[PDB]
């Protein structure tokens, strides 16, 4: 008799895994995660920023880059998050308890990172990771203010309930970079149509689109670089071929409305 | 350069993880988990109670075996805990959501099984599950009834600081029988001595040796059938080499001592 | 030296406290709350839903009239709700308690009621009440059944983030009569135009009214019945003067408009 | 007929609620609460540590008085409590909020906390208050350290079942002084025998006045100062009747038998 099966781990490509040093973005804003795992950090005069941490395993990594920046673990104030899968919220339950940061997020982020990413409504229990508590809720188009930097949160649900897209303005060269951290809008085997578990999920990735067509945006970011065609490996030449807002929702609805099809077509 | 680690599966033993049909323990009492980890279903006149639920992957198990017993999904009452450890507290998030039913647990039960086994005092993140809520607290010697059936707490911390032994009074041949479902009284790989996550952690197993030899009772089971010389997969004959409660206390401590003084000596 | 003030009870009308009998509204839909404040009884063959309980202290009368409808408090199956404010979810941490029942609410209410209303998005702390967790969290259009009847959610946000209108189809002399519990649509005290903690609050508004008027209704109610037109202790006449869904829309957006043009005049 | 009766609001002598100016008891140690209730800032190089609150409406004094004291709201590292009960941890969920402090306690006082103190052991759902998360569970005998001052929690349940003694080490004239903050040991109005919600309150009663009897202290405080002989109001005085631990553990148990007897006694 065949016994139940072992639980699995969630596995990913080893890029992202692979540590990288701090990369600049802007004046202000550092890539500290892995090659192909974003993870920023926006240093204040009062504290830094985390914009998403990756794996639960990047943990002690982020702590190494945050401290090669001047920015001890009681130095973060805030954590925020594009949404709650365990390739970008999976260390924040960690960092909290070492760095003393709140985590602010909005009520679909919050109660799936209290539950670590279980009960998934397209993953199951399959990506599940250490569950952490938001300590603000956000509301859509509400302002974080961390050290006189307002952080603007855009909601564009779709990947998840409570994906977020996250705007700022940093510098360079003396001149103001508006830069926009926008969330995923794939779809990767979900069930688009008639999902009892998400059924205004069509309706809410074309706002998404939307959405993000409008942020304001002079330099794009995501959580996967590749996604908006960043390369975080080439150092100073990482945001060459970046994408603007406009053809990162292009691109996506493209592929969503071919993903629709053959759902209908199988 | 070498990418961080893999997530790495909490896997168990293959006979942990092995079917069985329902094994009668007394009148209402059955056991309904796999060859190696028990799951206790007591059944009433106002329906079941349910006694640890064994790894995560056991949920569809443990509600098809309920039905092969005359119980429905929706007539689950009550999920109770021995420690909320993955291996014993797997499935009690995804049984929540498909019976109803309520967890009543101790607070450090409640505090750890609602963290999904994460920041472990002894394990880290290595035996994470999917988190649950505790529907009701209770307290050291707190009853609990189900259909006229009374189930009393007994706290013996140690192996968990919510480690609990149930006690309740079924029948068989007309005549009373006492059984007591201790918790493991292990403590596999912990640092014993001067632990700053536990700090009285020698003084806490030792009183729980004491509460252990005390309870009330004419059979003894536990989470891991071995530890009071169960086998489940001989049928009839599984209890014949059942320990007594004075025999599983002392084994325990001797195999404590045993151990303290092995950390002692490196 | 002035010491600081007392807390204040959160206090309402008399008539929101005053006890009725069971009003029937369709063949399973029954009014079991107070005069003025709408607590609706659903009875199928498997089990009864609740949705909303008006204020805390009616959590006695509302187990009473259940029984008075053949409904034991275990046979409490589902509690929904209308919004996470006392004087609707009052009651629900007790309900579960004594009943078993479970909660299914959208993500912005579980996180409301998680607080038991405290740090509310107008109000601050004053009307804070016993919190309670939610069970099953559900999306925009997702349907909910018990005992065959199909509740189905619409999200209608305002007046509380979380706001949500149910509908299901009940029947009244072989016919079908489709029932539409909507939520508030007032904004008592709101800042409404740039409210830093609600800054679509407008936009949200301005979407529900029209989200109100395309519910499928046969038949209105709402969490306070004069919202509605109804008067619930003029027994079998309670209903007739009941707006359609579409003049209580219409009547909420007049209201609106003609609060926001004062807002702006001071 | 009558109405359900209102909502009673949780009403304390004006005592509780006089504000005054910090009061110093020791080097880095302060009373910053009202004339009758205990708050402790303990201010290190490396941030401030608060010791109770008080009832929820002293956030904003606390946060004035740490403002006399150089304490910016940011600076405030971490809470730690006594009991869960509104009088003591009412601000808490303000505080966190305002500050970013994380909250350090065991898990009966978390579990207490998180629900606001509702369904009190003894006083049912009168003395609730806006809920908040602990941050960091710690056990029996746990060290948590700020700024190189560390605090060592000491379990004396009965109070709460979470009642918790902390103490540290200050200096005065540069001589060590061990201060106690003990927990309260009183029974207002409980039952103590057979309580079915609490059936080892006397064991546990009994064998935390011998835990405060042996709490290494020089100086002992209470969250009522009156309860240790303390005098907030007159300044320098204010220490000089202060009582033992044995002193204070003795007329607790001395009150406690006193009330057992009645308790027999009617
Ligand atoms: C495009 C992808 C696909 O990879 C990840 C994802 N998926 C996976 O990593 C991967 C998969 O989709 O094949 C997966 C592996 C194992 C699982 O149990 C579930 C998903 O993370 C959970 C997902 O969100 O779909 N995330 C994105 C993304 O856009 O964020
Ligand atoms: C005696 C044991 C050992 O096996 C399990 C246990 N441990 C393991 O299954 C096993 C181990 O101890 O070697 C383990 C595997 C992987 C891990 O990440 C941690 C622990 O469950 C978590 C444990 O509680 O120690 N449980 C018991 C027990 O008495 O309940
Ligand atoms: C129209 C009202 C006004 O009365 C209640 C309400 N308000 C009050 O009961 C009342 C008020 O608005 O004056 C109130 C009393 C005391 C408070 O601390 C806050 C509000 O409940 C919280 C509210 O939601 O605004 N609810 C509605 C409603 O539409 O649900
Ligand atoms: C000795 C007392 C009595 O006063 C408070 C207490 N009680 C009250 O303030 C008071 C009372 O006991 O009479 C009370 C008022 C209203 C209530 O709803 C409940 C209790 O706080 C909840 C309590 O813990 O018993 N606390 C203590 C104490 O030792 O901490």
């Amino acid at each position: 008799e065949a016994p139940l099966p072992q639980l699995r781990a969630y596995t990913v490509d080893a890029s992202w895994l692979q540590p990288m040093a701090p990369l600049q973005v802007a004046d202000h804003t550092w890539q500290i995660g892995t090659e192909d795992l974003t993870a920023l950090l926006v240093q204040t005069a009062e504290g830094a920023v985390l914009l998403d941490g990756g794996m639960p395993q990047m943990a002690g990594h982020l702590l190494d880059n945050m401290k090669l920046r001047g920015v001890a673990p009681q130095d973060l104030r805030l954590i925020l998050l594009s949404h709650a899968h365990a390739d970008h919220a999976g260390p924040v339950a960690e960092l909290k308890r070492r760095t003393g940061a709140h985590v602010a997020a909005n009520a679909e982020t919050a109660v799936l990172l209290a539950r670590g990413g279980s009960n998934d409504l397209h993953f199951g229990d399959g990506i599940t990771y250490p569950p952490a508590s938001a300590d603000r809720i956000i509301m859509d188009g509400e302002v974080v203010t961390v050290g006189g930097i307002a952080f603007t949160a855009h909601f564009m649900p779709g990947h998840t309930p409570g994906s977020t897209a996250w705007t700022w303005t940093d510098t360079r060269d003396g001149k103001p970079v508006r830069i926009a951290y926008a969330d995923s809008l794939s779809a990767p085997g979900y069930q688009l149509k008639g999902n009892p578990r998400y059924p205004r999920l069509i309706e809410d990735y074309k706002r998404s689109f939307a959405t993000v067509r409008a942020l304001p945006c002079d330099l794009l970011l995501t959580p996967h670089p590749g996604a908006s065609n960043w390369n975080y490996a080439v150092g100073s030449k990482a945001s060459a071929e970046a994408l603007t807002c406009n053809a990162y929702a292009d691109a996506a609805e493209k592929k969503f409305d071919a993903q629709l099809a053959r759902e209908t077509a199988g």
